[PDB]
């Protein structure tokens, strides 16, 4: 038996995945994790008493952002292991794809909180490789459900992206997506290309926005605003066709927006 069933914080929230907690975890009716270590336990006696014991109440690591109640926690890998295994589990509950749990040493982890009077409550996180070979900015990113298709997503893939401008460098997410992924990232890629069309070739969107000029082109085509010449990728746009892609409805929810000025990270 698996677990399908976690208590985090205020929510219970069912699996979509397979995730190798050990054998004796897995065997229970669900898991109680606490939001702020992400320690994860076998009985909500056991875990109403760590509730009453813990003395965290944010992600371990620095806070890099932080802009009015939203806040990312950089943890890396090799300084925060329990941590960060424990943060793998959690995502494989909800990532088809991911393969990596408990060698969590190559990777920094961005962790997404909300915080009130109580803490910095988890939201969802992005891993990164610290040398990606293959340029990808973003490894695995998962938003826990209770909170996804509400702007949070949206704000972790511009962050990965303010941080692949800060390295002056391009960036593209490991593959496979999920269907959610896949979606989230085309309709910002959309919005980006769009708004900056609106506000220019392939390479000077890709150094403004540091999206890989094989992600722009395929937006671009799918947004039918890309001409063929002599084997050259084309932008073949009018400045109306652009602002009827964008007044449309599927870019009409307010983002939370990344503030660069809030982000007080340096590029090592
Ligand atoms: C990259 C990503 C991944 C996942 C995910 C995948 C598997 C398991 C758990 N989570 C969820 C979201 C999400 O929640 N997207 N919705 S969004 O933030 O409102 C939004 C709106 C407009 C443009 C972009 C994003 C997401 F962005
Ligand atoms: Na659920
Ligand atoms: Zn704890």
């Amino acid at each position: 038996k698996y677990v399908d069933k976690i208590h985090i914080g205020n929510y219970e929230i069912d699996a979509w995945y397979f995730s190798p907690f050990p054998e004796d975890y897995g065997k229970q009716p669900k898991l109680w994790l606490c939001e702020y270590c992400l320690k994860y336990m076998k009985y909500e006696k056991s875990y109403r008493f760590h509730l009453g014991q813990c003395q965290w109440r944010q992600p371990p690591g620095k806070e890099i952002y932080r802009k009015s109640n939203i806040s990312v926690h950089e943890v890396d890998g090799k300084d925060h292991k329990i941590y960060c295994q424990n943060l793998c589990l959690l995502a494989k509950l909800f990532l088809d794809h991911k393969t990596l749990y408990f060698d969590v040493e190559p990777f920094v982890f961005y962790i997404l909180t909300e915080v009130d009077r109580q803490g910095a409550h988890i939201v969802g996180y992005f891993s990164k490789e610290k040398e990606s070979p293959d340029g990808n900015n973003v490894s695995c990113i998962m938003i826990l459900p209770p909170y996804q298709r509400r702007g949070y997503g949206r704000f972790l893939i511009a962050f990965s992206y303010e941080l692949s401008k800060l390295e002056s460098t391009v960036g593209s997410p490991e593959k496979p997506l999920s269907d959610l992924g896949k979606l989230s990232y085309r309709s910002y890629w959309s919005s980006v290309l769009l708004e900056n069309l609106r506000d220019l070739s392939i390479k000077d969107l890709s150094q403004m926005t540091s999206i890989t000029q094989n992600d722009i082109i395929s937006t671009l085509q799918s947004l039918n605003m890309v001409k063929y010449w002599k084997g050259q990728h084309v932008i073949c746009v009018t400045p109306k066709l652009v602002e009827e892609h964008l007044k449309s409805a599927q870019y009409k929810k307010p983002p939370i927006t990344v503030d660069s000025v809030c982000l007080k990270w340096a590029p090592p």
